[PDB]
């Protein structure tokens, strides 16, 4: 309600994937929270990397963008406004879980943040008739844009990730991967 | 390439006006609120920008005006629409209790930099609203305890707001 807090739980099945949950201050205006602070969530990132860089994606419905990522990019991801089915798929090469999945239905309702390490394919889903996904981006140096980031397919089949539609609205990079 | 134009106030020295580009696409819109690299010149050195906050409010909300000796904020609203007012609170200031209004929304995605003992003030004209918030500090976080308040409605003030009847905190009804 009051002090800031963070409940801080790492992934059972996915190693070095976070779920942070803040608390909230509630009256009948509404709510005030902190989605993160330095001194809280910034040893959740190696030795000086900072997040340094904040993102906001609106979304209409059955909107899916992903799934994406790269070396450099730590990646803190939640839903301040609607609905997603965060997705969060392994693509280190060495891990046990190479190419497996978790998936958080992240809201309001439910306001998780999910910690991403780099080497990490990000996507998501809006389930709502809009939604506002908000990220923070830790990196040394400058931003991997689009052309530097790896892509796979929505529905690629070794990834196998349930989704609730076959029919997604998708950009022409979400499209040429499949 | 991630684009800010970064503007001073024409009314309140020391407030900047904020304008990021946003990739526009059948799926919505993408677009960077803050970075380091374009944003860290607007504090001074050794201040960094460290917490991040979310207010969500309903229609007919106003929250404020509400300020402190040390926090330097950057402030938009990223759903709905908002009457956002910084209040100059600087004594020393010429443009004491002078106000600028910023009507923020996605259609009009302004961050307005406020620096310390500024009146930090919205109101939700919008169902619902989505306020984010980014705090500059040296130290620990100053809460309600340690922030003076301005009365929404201060005659000294003179703010143009779109209701006589606005939703209030009990904070913001003592401040009348
Ligand atoms: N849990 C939590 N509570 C907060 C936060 N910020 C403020 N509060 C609490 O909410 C109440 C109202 O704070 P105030 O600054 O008066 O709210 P405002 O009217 O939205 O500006 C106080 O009890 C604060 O301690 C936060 O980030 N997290
Ligand atoms: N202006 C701006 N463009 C961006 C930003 N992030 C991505 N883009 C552009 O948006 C388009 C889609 O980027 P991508 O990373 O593929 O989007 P996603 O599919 O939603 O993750 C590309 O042309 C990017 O260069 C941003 O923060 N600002
Ligand atoms: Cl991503
Ligand atoms: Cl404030």
């Amino acid at each position: 309600h009051m002090e800031i807090k963070f409940n801080i739980e790492e992934s059972k099945i996915l190693n070095g994937v976070y779920i942070i949950t803040p608390n909230k201050f509630s009256d009948l205006r509404g709510d005030i929270w902190t989605a993160f602070t330095d001194e809280y969530l910034s040893n959740l990132v190696p030795n000086g990397i900072k997040f340094k860089h904040d993102k906001f994606i609106n979304s209409h419905f059955n909107v899916l963008r992903g799934i994406h990522g790269d070396v450099k990019t730590y990646k803190l991801v939640t839903c301040v406004y609607g609905e997603v089915h965060q997705v969060v798929v392994d693509c280190r090469k060495d891990s046990p879980t190479y190419l497996k999945w978790e998936k958080f239905i992240i809201s309001p309702r439910n306001q998780q943040l999910i910690l991403l390490p780099p080497n990490m394919g990000n996507s998501h889903y809006v389930s709502s008739k809009e939604a506002v996904y908000y990220y923070k981006l830790a990196y040394e140096g400058e931003y991997l844009d689009a052309p530097d980031q790896f892509t796979y397919a929505w529905n690629d089949e070794r990834i196998a990730i349930d989704w609730p539609t076959n029919s997604p609205i998708l950009s022409e990079r979400d499209i040429l991967a499949m």
